DNA sequence: TCCAACCACCGCTCAACTCAACTGCAGTCT
DNA sequence: GACTGCAGTTGAGT
DNA sequence: GAGCGGTGGTTGGA
C-alpha cells in the first residue's frame, strides 16, 4: 500500500527541509506550517540505545531540530473511526512543552494530514508514504533522513507535477489502483490484479468513479478481455472480477475519507498557529524526570541541547538588544541545507536558555561562555537585523 | 496395450528425473546411464509450433536438458527385424553434435533397451510403455514430462517390486497375459483372466506342450483350484495357441549380438564433447538461428548444460563458475540439493557474436542458474567450499 | 425370463517450449 | 513502508 | 499409448 507506486510516480525530490522552511519562509512571509503523522516514528524512533527512555529521547531532538528549522508543526494522532513503546500521553505532554501543536484525528491521521492541507491550515504533510496524496494532498513529504548522521532531508513528491505524467496518475486514478491491485487491505479487490494493469485502467480514464453503476463494470470488464481499445500490454480474460466489485463502502472511504468537522477546521483556524512559547521550566522537569537529566549536569545538558533552537524561535517570534545574538564571523551555503545561506552566530546558551546551573546540586562545557551556531541568514534578517547588517557592513572593508 | 496393466501393476512412482540423476551419482560415482527408445518423441514433439523444424526443434532443448541433468543417454532407433515428421539423419546428426550416441537396435528398440540394461551398458530405461519388462527391463521409465511446465519428472516402474505383490505379475507372468489376452491369443481374454492364470503359476512354459495346455483349459471352465473368479466355458482356446513362434519373441527377442555388447560396454559412454561449432551451424541451418541473434540464442540455451557437462567431466579454474548466491531445495528437484551459480555465458560456450552479421541479453554479463550441489563439488569443489564457509559466517 | 456384475471391445479424444512482463512472496531494515 | 531476489502465471510469439 | 462412458456379451443367480 500502495507497492511499487515510485516505479510509476516516481521516488520523489530528495531536499533540504532546511531550504524548504527557508524558501516558504521568504515567498509567503511566516513560517512554514507543517502537518506530521505520529505514525512515522514508530521505526525510527525503536529503537535508538540506551540510557533511559531513548525512544522518547530521540522525539525530544527531532523536537529540538524542528526549532532550529523554524517550523510550526501539528502532530495528529489517530482516532478510533477506522474502517515501539512510547506513550501517547508523553508525546502529547512533550509536544506541549515545545509549544508545538497536538491534535487528533477523528479517523486515520494520514486522511486527517491531507484535510488539513487541503483546508489551507498546513502548507504540506509529513507522512509515512504516499497515501495521502489519495486523501488530496497536494504537496506530500516522506523520510525525514539523513542525506549517515544528522537527518537533514525529506522525500518531497508533488501531486500535481505527478498527475502531468508519465504515469498521469492523480487523485481519482490511485483511488483506482488501490481499488483494483491490493486487495491485501480493502476487500473485493481483484485476484490477478495488478498494480500494472491497474495503472493502466487508470490512464484509459476509468478512474471516474461519478456515482447505477453496472454499465462501467462491463465497459472495462470488456476492456480487459478483449483489449480492443488498446488500453492495455495484453488481453487478460483469466482476470475473473468479484461480485462484490467495485466496492464502495471502499470508494469513498477515499473520496470522503472520515475527517474533523468544518466547525473543527474552522477552529483550527483561528488558533493555529498557538503562541509557540517553550515551557523552560517544564522542560528541565521532564528531562530529569524521563531522561535521569539530574543535578547540575543535567541542566547543562539541556542548555546545551535547547539553545540553538530557542535561538531561532525567538529569532523569528519577535517579528538594541544582543540578547539573542552576540556577533557574527562567518557566511556559508552548506550542501546539507541545499546552499541556503547560513550565517556563523555566537550566543550565549545559558542566558539565552535562561536557566541557572548554580540553583541545582553540584556532583567541558561552559554554558556561560559563547557557544557557536549556524543559523540561516534570512530567520537573522528578521530577528536581528541590526547585527546582521553591522556584520554585512565589515564584510564590504 | 498391455490395456489396463497399470490397474494391476500400479501406475508408477512419479519422481524427478534429477533425483535419479543426481542420487545415482551420489551411490554409484558416475553419471546415469539411459536408454532412451526413440519411439517416445512421436506423438509429443509435433504439437511445437511457429519457427523453423519445430519438431527437431523441441528435441533440441530436451537434449540440452539431458547435459544440464548430467545423464549419459544412448538413444536407440528401430531396426528392420521386426516380426512425422522427424528425419532419423538428422536426430542422428544433432545426437552426435551434443556428444550422445546413437544405436540401432537390429530388431525392436524396446527389447534393444532392456536387452542393454539387462548386460549392464545402461542402468535403466525410458520408454513409451512397460512392455520393457517383458524383455527383461528392470528399472524402467515413462512419461517425461511435466509435473503444467518444463519437462522435469518421470514414471518409474520396478520389475522387483511389482512382481512383489500384489499383481504378482513377473516377466513369465506379463508373457501370459500377452498370449491370453489377444491380439493366436483367446477370445473373450481378457487381462482379469489372464492374471489370475499367471497368479496361478501357469506361466512356465519351460519346453511335449500339451499337458499344460489342458490343465489351464481344464481350471478355466471348471475352476477346480479356485485359480479364477468364475468358470470360462465360454472361453474356446485355438488349436494354435499357445503360439510358440510369439513366446519366443518374448523370451529370446531378437537383438544385438554378443559381440556387439562387448563393444558396447567399453565404447559406451563415449568421450562425449558438444560440438560448439557444429550446433551453431546446425542451428543456422535447421531452426534460422542467423547471424548475430541466433548466435546469442544458441549461447544462451546452451551455457548451463554446458556448464554441467564440465563440471561432471571435471571427474584455479574459475572458468566456469564466478560465484555462488545460495542454495535450495525445490520440489521440482524432489528437494535435490541445489547451488545458485553465476557464468559468463559467451565465455563458457566460446563463441564470439561479434564475428557474427549484426542486424536484453548481453552473454558477456552473468548470467544464474540452479546446479546439484552434487555436481558443484565434483567439479568445482574449492568455490563450494569458500561458499559453504561464508555461510556459517 | 430377466437382472446384475463383470468384462472385452469399440469409438472417441488427446499429445511443447521460449521469452518478457508481471504479480505476489519472503527475505530485510526501519 | 519499502526494497530485494524467487516463484508461479499469464500472454504472445517461437 | 492411455483415460473415459457406452455397448454388447458372458456368467451365475433371482
Ligand atoms: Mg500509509
Ligand atoms: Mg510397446
Amino acid at each position: 500500500g500502495i507497492k511499487g507506486i515510485y516505479k510509476e510516480i516516481g521516488s520523489g525530490e530528495r531536499i533540504s527541509l532546511c531550504k524548504l522552511a527557508i524558501d516558504h519562509l521568504e515567498q509567503h512571509n511566516r513560517p512554514l506550517r507543517l502537518a506530521i503523522d505520529m505514525a512515522i516514528w514508530q521505526f525510527q524512533i525503536q529503537a535508538a540505545r540506551g540510557g533511559s527512555n531513548p525512544a522518547i529521547r530521540t522525539l525530544f531532538y527531532r523536537f529540538v531540530r524542528l526549532l532550529s528549522l523554524g517550523i510550526h508543526p501539528i502532530f495528529v494522532f489517530d482516532g478510533p473511526n477506522k474502517p515501539n513503546g512510547v506513550s501517547t500521553a508523553m508525546a502529547k505532554r512533550l509536544i506541549r512543552l515545545f509549544g508545538f501543536t497536538a491534535h487528533d484525528a477523528p479517523g486515520e491521521a494520514e486522511a486527517e494530514c491531507a484535510y488539513l492541507e487541503q483546508q489551507g491550515i498546513v502548507d504540506a504533510v509529513l507522512s509515512e508514504d504516499v497515501d495521502t496524496i489519495m486523501f488530496g494532498s497536494r504537496v506530500t513529504l516522506r523520510d525525514w533522513s539523513s542525506e549517515g548522521g544528522p537527518p537533514t532531508h525529506v522525500t518531497l513528491h508533488d501531486a500535481k507535477k505527478i498527475a502531468e505524467g508519465p504515469s498521469g496518475l492523480d487523485r481519482e486514478g490511485m483511488v483506482l489502483v488501490a481499488l483494483m491491485s491490493g486487495g491485501d487491505y480493502l476487500p473485493d479487490g481483484i485476484p490477478g490484479c495488478g498494480i500494472k494493469v491497474a495503472c493502466q485502467a487508470a490512464k484509459a480514464g476509468f478512474g471516474k468513479e461519478l456515482c447505477a453503476i453496472t454499465e462501467w463494470k462491463q465497459r472495462l470488464l470488456h476492456e480487459l478481455r478483449t483489449n480492443e481499445s488498446g488500453f492495455f500490454r495484453t488481453k487478460h480474460k483469466a482476470l475473473e472480477i468479484p461480485e462484490n466489485f467495485p466496492n464502495m463502502e471502499v470508494l469513498r472511504y477515499y473520496t470522503h475519507p472520515v475527517v474533523s468537522s468544518p466547525a473543527t477546521i474552522e477552529r483550527l483556524r483561528q488558533e493555529f498557529p498557538p503562541s509557540s512559547t517553550v515551557d523552560i521550566a517544564g522542560l528541565r522537569e521532564f528531562t530529569r524526570e524521563t531522561f535521569d537529566w539530574t543535578f547540575r549536569p543535567g541542566a547543562i545538558k539541556l542548555i546545551k541541547v535547547l539553545a540553538p533552537g530557542l535561538l531561532v524561535q525567538r529569532c523569528l517570534d519577535r517579528y538594541e538588544e544582543s540578547t539573542l545574538v552576540k556577533g557574527i564571523s562567518m557566511r556559508r551555503e552548506h550542501f546539507s541545507t541545499d546552499a541556503t545561506p547560513e550565517l556563523r552566530v555566537s550566543f550565549i546558551p545559558a542566558e539565552l536558555v535562561g536557566l541557572d546551573p548554580g540553583q541545582e546540586p553540584e556532583v567541558p562545557f561552559d554554558p556561560w561562555q559563547p557557544d557557536l551556531a549556524w543559523v540561516p541568514e534570512t530567520i537573522l534578517k528578521l530577528g536581528v537585523p541590526v547585527t546582521v547588517e553591522d556584520w554585512e557592513e565589515g564584510q564590504r572593508s
